[PDB]
RNA sequence: CGGGCUUGAGUUCAGUGGCGGCAGGCGGAAUUCGUGGUGUAGCGGUGAAAUGCAUAGAUAUCACGAGGAACUCCGAUGCG
Protein backbone atom coordinates (compact mmCIF):
# COMPACT_ATOMS: atom_id res chain seq x y z
CA UNK A 1 0.00 0.00 0.00
CA UNK A 2 2.14 2.98 -1.51
CA UNK A 3 0.65 6.22 -3.21
CA UNK A 4 3.25 8.80 -4.88
CA UNK A 5 1.48 10.65 -6.90
CA UNK A 6 3.93 13.39 -9.16
CA UNK A 7 6.79 14.41 -7.35
CA UNK A 8 9.02 12.75 -4.73
CA UNK A 9 12.60 12.85 -2.90
CA UNK A 10 15.63 10.63 -3.96
CA UNK A 11 17.89 9.73 -1.21
CA UNK A 12 21.76 8.55 -2.28
CA UNK A 13 23.87 7.68 0.73
CA UNK A 14 27.33 6.77 -0.04
CA UNK A 15 30.34 6.02 1.45
CA UNK A 16 34.29 4.82 0.89
CA UNK A 17 32.81 1.22 -0.08
CA UNK A 18 29.66 1.90 -1.49
CA UNK A 19 26.57 3.69 -2.54
CA UNK A 20 22.77 3.30 -2.23
CA UNK A 21 19.89 5.10 -3.70
CA UNK A 22 16.44 5.00 -2.88
CA UNK A 23 13.14 7.04 -3.96
CA UNK A 24 10.52 7.89 -2.35
CA UNK A 25 7.59 9.92 -2.39
CA UNK A 26 6.63 13.29 -0.23
CA UNK A 27 6.59 10.89 2.81
CA UNK A 28 9.88 9.67 2.85
CA UNK A 29 7.67 6.12 1.71
CA UNK A 30 10.68 3.99 -0.48
CA UNK A 31 8.87 2.79 -3.76
CA UNK A 32 12.40 1.64 -4.99
CA UNK A 33 16.04 1.37 -3.90
CA UNK A 34 19.22 0.18 -5.66
CA UNK A 35 22.64 0.08 -4.96
CA UNK A 36 26.50 -1.34 -6.32
CA UNK A 37 26.21 -4.75 -4.49
CA UNK A 38 22.32 -4.89 -5.88
CA UNK A 39 24.15 -4.96 -9.09
CA UNK A 40 26.80 -7.39 -8.70
CA UNK A 41 29.90 -5.12 -7.94
CA UNK A 42 31.09 -6.43 -5.00
CA UNK A 43 34.73 -6.01 -5.09
CA UNK A 44 36.23 -2.38 -4.72
CA UNK A 45 34.86 -0.90 -7.40
CA UNK A 46 31.55 -0.48 -5.76
CA UNK A 47 32.55 3.41 -5.11
CA UNK A 48 32.92 3.86 -9.16
CA UNK A 49 30.86 5.95 -11.29
CA UNK A 50 30.36 3.10 -13.57
CA UNK A 51 28.28 1.21 -10.80
CA UNK A 52 26.89 4.63 -9.70
CA UNK A 53 25.05 4.49 -13.29
CA UNK A 54 24.38 1.50 -13.11
CA UNK A 55 22.47 1.44 -9.89
CA UNK A 56 20.84 4.78 -10.77
CA UNK A 57 19.45 3.26 -13.91
CA UNK A 58 18.15 0.63 -12.58
CA UNK A 59 16.15 2.46 -9.57
CA UNK A 60 14.72 4.73 -12.14
CA UNK A 61 13.71 2.35 -14.45
CA UNK A 62 11.97 0.61 -11.44
CA UNK A 63 10.52 3.66 -10.18
CA UNK A 64 9.61 5.51 -13.52
CA UNK A 65 6.80 3.14 -14.08
CA UNK A 66 4.56 4.35 -10.58
CA UNK A 67 3.64 8.19 -11.45
CA UNK A 68 6.94 9.32 -10.03
CA UNK A 69 8.04 12.34 -12.58
CA UNK A 70 9.50 15.20 -10.72
CA UNK A 71 11.94 14.72 -8.02
CA UNK A 72 14.54 16.23 -5.44
CA UNK A 73 18.09 15.30 -4.79
CA UNK A 74 19.81 14.64 -1.14
CA UNK A 75 23.23 13.20 -0.93
CA UNK A 76 24.90 12.13 2.37
CA UNK A 77 28.49 11.06 2.13
CA UNK A 78 31.36 10.92 0.17
CA UNK A 79 32.64 8.81 -2.51
CA UNK A 80 32.69 9.35 -6.58
CA UNK A 81 29.64 8.34 -7.80
CA UNK A 82 27.17 10.63 -6.47
CA UNK A 83 27.68 13.33 -9.84
CA UNK A 84 26.76 9.77 -11.88
CA UNK A 85 23.55 8.91 -9.86
CA UNK A 86 22.54 12.27 -10.49
CA UNK A 87 23.13 12.57 -14.31
CA UNK A 88 21.29 8.84 -14.47
CA UNK A 89 18.20 9.82 -12.66
CA UNK A 90 17.90 13.35 -14.26
CA UNK A 91 18.29 11.40 -17.82
CA UNK A 92 16.06 8.23 -17.40
CA UNK A 93 12.73 10.29 -17.55
CA UNK A 94 12.88 11.77 -14.07
CA UNK A 95 13.08 15.59 -13.83
CA UNK A 96 15.42 16.91 -11.28
CA UNK A 97 14.30 19.96 -9.06
CA UNK A 98 17.14 20.23 -6.74
CA UNK A 99 20.25 19.19 -5.45
CA UNK A 100 21.19 19.59 -1.55
CA UNK A 101 24.20 17.98 0.06
CA UNK A 102 22.50 16.56 3.11
CA UNK A 103 25.97 14.97 4.37
CA UNK A 104 25.71 14.97 8.02
CA UNK A 105 28.83 17.13 9.89
CA UNK A 106 29.05 17.17 13.68
CA UNK A 107 30.04 20.60 15.88
CA UNK A 108 32.44 18.17 17.76
CA UNK A 109 29.92 15.08 18.97
CA UNK A 110 30.83 12.07 20.05
CA UNK A 111 34.83 10.39 19.27
CA UNK A 112 36.05 8.83 15.94
CA UNK A 113 37.36 5.43 16.12
CA UNK A 114 40.74 5.64 16.49
CA UNK A 115 43.62 5.28 13.73
CA UNK A 116 44.50 2.71 11.29
CA UNK A 117 48.36 1.85 10.91
C1' C B 1 71.55 52.87 67.27
C1' G B 2 68.71 57.58 66.10
C1' G B 3 66.79 60.91 62.28
C1' G B 4 65.62 62.32 56.96
C1' C B 5 64.32 61.53 51.37
C1' U B 6 61.48 59.26 47.20
C1' U B 7 63.51 56.55 42.72
C1' G B 8 62.66 50.39 44.90
C1' A B 9 58.25 48.22 47.27
C1' G B 10 53.25 48.50 48.66
C1' U B 11 48.15 50.97 49.36
C1' U B 12 44.42 54.29 46.78
C1' C B 13 41.96 56.35 42.31
C1' A B 14 41.02 56.01 37.07
C1' G B 15 41.27 53.50 32.20
C1' U B 16 41.40 49.05 29.56
C1' G B 17 41.51 43.58 28.87
C1' G B 18 41.18 38.35 29.07
C1' C B 19 39.50 29.90 26.71
C1' G B 20 41.90 33.02 34.70
C1' G B 21 38.98 30.14 38.90
C1' C B 22 34.33 28.23 41.35
C1' A B 23 28.82 27.63 41.03
C1' G B 24 23.81 27.69 38.91
C1' G B 25 20.78 27.80 34.35
C1' C B 26 19.98 27.24 28.74
C1' G B 27 21.05 25.45 23.54
C1' G B 28 21.82 23.14 18.41
C1' A B 29 24.50 19.66 15.11
C1' A B 30 26.05 14.55 15.39
C1' U B 31 25.90 9.46 17.57
C1' U B 32 23.18 5.10 20.22
C1' C B 33 18.68 2.55 21.68
C1' G B 34 13.20 1.56 21.55
C1' U B 35 8.13 2.07 18.91
C1' G B 36 5.41 2.71 14.37
C1' G B 37 5.00 3.56 8.63
C1' U B 38 7.28 2.47 3.28
C1' G B 39 10.20 -1.34 1.01
C1' U B 40 13.16 -6.04 -0.19
C1' A B 41 18.27 -8.74 -1.31
C1' G B 42 21.66 -7.37 0.89
C1' C B 43 24.42 -4.46 4.42
C1' G B 44 29.11 -3.95 6.67
C1' G B 45 34.41 -4.46 6.04
C1' U B 46 39.48 -5.23 3.54
C1' G B 47 45.35 -5.00 -0.13
C1' A B 48 41.64 -9.47 -0.96
C1' A B 49 38.44 -11.81 2.32
C1' A B 50 36.01 -13.92 6.48
C1' U B 51 33.92 -13.42 11.39
C1' G B 52 29.28 -10.24 12.14
C1' C B 53 24.05 -8.41 11.26
C1' A B 54 19.70 -9.93 7.96
C1' U B 55 12.75 -13.11 4.73
C1' A B 56 10.86 -14.89 12.67
C1' G B 57 11.79 -8.62 7.66
C1' A B 58 18.37 -5.98 7.94
C1' U B 59 20.99 -1.63 5.28
C1' A B 60 18.02 2.67 3.45
C1' U B 61 13.96 6.49 4.53
C1' C B 62 10.03 9.26 7.58
C1' A B 63 7.78 10.24 12.39
C1' C B 64 7.30 9.51 17.81
C1' G B 65 10.01 8.59 22.24
C1' A B 66 14.50 8.17 25.59
C1' G B 67 19.34 8.82 27.33
C1' G B 68 24.71 10.00 27.62
C1' A B 69 28.94 12.58 25.82
C1' A B 70 31.51 16.56 23.10
C1' C B 71 31.15 21.83 21.70
C1' U B 72 32.06 22.89 13.74
C1' C B 73 32.78 27.82 11.62
C1' C B 74 35.19 32.04 14.81
C1' G B 75 40.48 29.83 15.64
C1' A B 76 46.08 31.59 15.31
C1' U B 77 46.00 34.95 19.36
C1' G B 78 45.03 35.44 24.69
C1' C B 79 45.01 34.11 30.11
C1' G B 80 47.05 31.39 34.36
Amino acid sequence: VVRVEAVGQAHIHSSFNNIIISLANSEGQVISWSSAGKMGFRSSKKNTPYAAQMAAQDCAKVAYDMGLRKVTVYVKGPGNGRESAIRTIHGAGIEVMEIIDVTPMPHNGCRPPKKRR
